[PDB]
């Protein structure tokens, strides 16, 4: 039943992210729920594309499922599936990014070739801004018009955030997120990247990222006081928890070729608040 | 002197390139000298970036040292430069190819973004098709502008060639030459390349590209007749001897994630005389 099936995605949130899980545990009950299951959307998906052994095939067929979801046609045991099928009803959940987010994991099923600034926020856009859109009709019911370009820019700063402290496993795995042009513009070479050397180009060129993100993470941190009441130490808190990895990276030199523990998270949670 | 410096250059065509060595060995003394001078360039530039440590830097110095050249002011006693240098004195060798192959190197400082077809064909025009354009004047003496297409179109055939057996060296790497928009085409992901696995999706993918590998190495044969003599059979031999790697590919299924023996090479430079 519903409850059972939005407590399948209570756990799938506090496994996979306790960073989320944590933030979004003080929503109200039914917005709370329609988060897990939002939640566990994204992270069917991306977890598809980064840990399937076929991942194109396993994706088609997801897809193929939020086709039949959308027409009212999909019949399904599936957790994920019934208890966002529940929040969908519930709740003017968008279409749109739901579709956006499989877009943006096609992506991530071919090897990259970010070339500008501009290739890398259409790449974020569209496998971490639309999580920030598909949330919102729950995060600020009503308020969704004036808090949109905040959560999109959330969107660039959390995983420009994650970018930046994953060089070095995307790399083993073959993914390289950094644009080719700052590489030329810095002169930091392919061979200093397989090399994992951290040197005066690499600094300027993880620098210039990071100084946007912390420009996105200021935006979106300023649109706080328009949502309600119970969302603005969660998404805060969410926001800062991601954040904290920019200023560790900096203290460890930039060592980013292999963050926050709990306590940590709840520490910035209360400061938050 | 003259002798010992383009005597330096038979040294790295016979250690780098027993293919380009054992085929223009047959050229007349001047212009056999020559190819080794403008091999050399063409080596040095490629290990520079493939084998430096600091690629970057030493490419700029290289550049600069061209740059002298061109401008009669290199004051060097590097045997290359100094062979080069009565190659240009001597035949109408065209500084435009030699440019070109050093923007073609620059390329490959930085991670591969190779999306089309037409952006494969760029890379092979910069890093391929130059060296045939250096080596015209000498190999074609008057003869230029008649065999100048098959010479680009040999230059795509060769270095799709390498680009076909050097998959999984590249991979190694973190380079990527493989269109993105053929992967997709074909539904090669990036996990079964990272995986280094042959299915039906590869094989599809491969096959494209050999078969236009082997379209611009007819075209590249059916100029020979337009070379002087003493040019048809090197120039044939060297694009036999690099053909081949396709068969025998296929022949291996396509295990091109790890090709021609000396007896090899004068077997089928006696089979194209
Ligand atoms: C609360 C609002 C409006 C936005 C916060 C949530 C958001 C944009 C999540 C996307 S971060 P992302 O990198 O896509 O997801 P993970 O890699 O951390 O699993
Ligand atoms: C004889 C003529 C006109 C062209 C033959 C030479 C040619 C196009 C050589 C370039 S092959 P390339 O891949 O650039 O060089 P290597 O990787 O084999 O060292």
């Amino acid at each position: 039943d519903l409850n059972n099936a939005y407590d399948h995605c209570k756990n799938i949130i506090e496994k996979h992210s306790k960073t989320f899980s944590k933030a979004f545990a003080m929503l109200p009950k039914h917005q709370k729920r329609a988060v897990w299951a939002i939640y566990a959307f994204c992270r069917r998906a991306d977890d598809i594309v980064d840990e399937g052994e076929n991942p194109k095939e396993e994706l088609e067929a997801f897809a193929v499922e939020f086709d039949l979801f959308m027409e009212g046609r999909l019949e399904t045991e599936d957790p994920c599936w019934i208890a966002l099928q529940d929040a969908f009803e519930r709740f003017p959940l968008d279409p749109a990014p739901f579709y956006e987010m499989i877009v943006g994991q096609r992506m991530d099923l071919y090897p990259k070739t970010i070339d500008t600034k501009d290739d890398l926020l259409h790449y974020c856009y569209h496998v971490a801004s639309t999580v920030g859109l598909m949330l919102l009709p729950v995060l600020a019911p009503g308020k969704v018009s004036r808090v949109k370009t905040g959560a999109i820019e959330l969107g660039y700063a959390m995983q420009i955030t994650n970018i930046l402290r994953d060089i070095g496993e995307d790399l083993d795995n073959h993914r390289i997120y950094i644009p080719k042009q700052m590489m030329i513009e810095y002169g930091y070479t392919r061979t200093d990247l397989h090399n994992k050397k951290v040197n005066e180009a690499f600094i300027q060129l993880w620098e210039d990222l990071a100084q946007d993100a912390e420009h996105y993470y200021r935006n979106a941190l300023a649109t706080l006081p328009e949502y309600p009441v119970y969302s603005r130490t969660p998404v805060g808190g969410a926001a800062k928890m991601y954040r904290a990895i920019i200023q560790t990276v900096r203290n460890n030199d930039y060592q980013v070729f292999g963050y926050v523990s709990d306590q940590m998270k709840k520490q910035i949670i209360a400061e938050m608040q």
